[PDB]
C-alpha cells in the first residue's frame, strides 16, 4: 500500500554541488504521508540527459512510480519532462526548464522561473545606473532561457545588450569569452550558470579588470560560490529563493516556518551556512506531496494509473501550497505557480550572503 517516489538528481559531475543538497534534503521530508508509507528511489544521473532518461524510464516502468522527481539542471530535467508526458507520470522538476505544450500536462516545477527571477536583477540594474549589459552563460537551454529573458524583458526596460556569449559545463576556462565581453566593457554582466561553473566567470571578470556590476543567477545560490570565488563574490548581485534568509521573513510570511524546518534540520546535520536554495526543491517537493496525496487518495489507489491522474488532477485543484522557497498555485498553463513571494536579493559581503532591501 505504499506510494512509489521516483527520483533522479545530480550528485557526481560539475552539477553535484546541487544534487548532493537535494538528497541530502530527503533525510528530511515525510516518510509516511495520508497514512500511507512513502517508498523513495533515489538514483544519481551525473547530469547527463540520457542517464536521466534511463533513470526515469525504469521508475516509471519497473519501480510502477507514482511520482518522479528531478533532475537537478535543465538538461537532464527536459529528458525527465519528456519521460514523464509519453508515460503520464507527474513530475515534479528540481531545475527551471522551458515548459513547452510537450511538457505542460504532467511536470511541475519547483525552482522559480527564470522571467521572476531575470525582473528582479534588471529593477536593480535600472536602479544602479546600469545602461548597458553583457552576457555570459551555458551553451543549452539554461542559458537560452536566460539570455532570451535579459534581451525580452532587458530591452523594454531601455538595457541595451552589447555582448553575448557561451561556455560549456564542463569548461574549465572561460578566456576567450572574457576577453571580448571585457573588450565591449558593459556596465553589467549577467552570468547564466550554475553552482560550481558561476563561480567561473566571477573570477575571471575581476581577475582582467572589469569594475561593472556582476549580476548572478538562482543557479548560484549556495555557499559553493563564496567558497570559490572569494574576494570576487563581494558585491555581486544574486537571485535567490527566500529559503536563503527565513529568519528575516516577517511571521506572517507563509514560506517562513517551512524555511526555518528546513534549515535547522540541514544546518544542524551539515553545519552552519550549509542551507542552499537547491535543498529547498527537494524539500518543497515533499510538501507538495503532503498536499496532493490525501486528495488523491479520496479517488484512487497507489501503483495505478488512475492514481497518477489523480496527482495530476490534484496540483490544479490544490492551492497556495505553503514551502520554503515560495507558495505554489498551479494552473493549466503555469507549471510554476510562484509569485512575488518566491524571490529575494542577496549580494555578498565579507565572505557571506546578505539581503539588498
Ligand atoms: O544549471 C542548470 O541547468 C540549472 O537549472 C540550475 C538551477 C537549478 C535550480 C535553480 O533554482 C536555479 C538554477
Ligand atoms: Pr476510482
Amino acid at each position: 500500500n505504499e506510494i512509489t517516489v521516483g527520483i533522479t538528481v545530480t550528485t557526481t559531475g560539475p552539477a553535484a554541488a546541487l544534487g548532493i543538497p537535494e538528497r541530502n534534503a530527503l533525510e528530511f521530508v515525510a516518510k509516511e504521508i495520508g497514512g500511507h508509507p512513502i517508498k523513495m528511489i533515489v538514483l544519481d544521473d551525473g547530469g547527463d540527459p540520457t542517464a536521466a532518461t534511463t533513470n526515469a524510464r525504469r521508475f516509471v516502468t519497473e519501480s510502477k512510480a507514482d511520482v518522479i522527481m528531478g533532475s537537478s539542471v535543465t538538461p537532464p530535467t527536459v529528458a525527465v519532462s519528456n519521460v514523464a508526458n509519453e508515460a503520464q507520470v507527474p513530475h515534479i522538476a528540481l531545475a527551471p526548464l522551458p515548459v513547452t505544450p510537450e511538457r505542460a500536462k504532467w511536470s511541475v516545477v519547483m525552482p522559480q522561473p527564470i522571467p521572476i527571477m531575470g525582473k528582479v536583477l534588471y529593477e536593480h540594474m535600472k536602479k544602479n545606473n546600469i545602461k548597458t549589459v553583457g552576457y555570459i552563460g551555458y551553451s543549452d537551454s539554461y542559458g537560452d532561457l536566460w539570455f532570451n529573458d535579459l534581451k525580452k524583458q532587458g530591452e523594454a526596460m531601455g538595457l541595451k545588450i552589447v555582448a553575448e556569449e557561451r561556455f560549456a559545463r564542463p569548461d574549465t576556462s572561460v578566456a576567450g569569452q572574457v576577453l571580448k565581453l571585457v573588450a565591449a566593457n558593459p556596465d553589467a554582466i549577467l552570468v547564466g550558470a550554475s553552482g560550481t561553473a558561476a563561480a567561473l566567470p566571477q573570477t575571471a571578470l575581476r581577475e582582467r579588470g572589469y569594475n561593472g556590476l556582476i549580476y548572478q543567477t538562482h543557479g548560484a545560490a549556495s555557499m559553493d560560490f563564496i567558497r570559490i570565488a572569494g574576494k570576487s563574490a563581494e558585491g555581486v548581485l544574486m537571485a535567490s529563493g527566500p529559503v536563503m534568509d527565513p529568519e528575516g521573513q516577517n511571521d506572517s510570511a507563509l514560506t517562513k516556518k517551512p524555511g526555518l524546518e528546513l534549515n535547522t534540520a540541514y544546518e544542524t546535520k551539515y553545519g552552519p551556512n550549509s542551507r542552499s536554495q537547491f535543498a529547498g526543491h527537494s524539500f518543497d517537493a515533499f510538501k507538495v506531496l503532503e498536499r496532493v496525496i490525501p486528495v488523491a487518495l479520496k479517488t484512487a489507489k497507489p501503483g495505478t494509473q488512475e492514481f497518477r491522474e489523480a496527482i495530476r488532477k490534484a496540483l490544479l485543484t490544490e492551492k497556495d501550497i505553503a514551502a520554503s522557497q515560495g507558495v505554489y498555485s498551479f494552473t493549466e498553463t503555469d507549471r510554476y505557480g510562484l509569485d512575488d513571494r518566491s524571490r529575494i536579493l542577496l549580494t555578498v559581503k565579507n565572505g557571506k550572503y546578505v539581503i539588498v532591501k
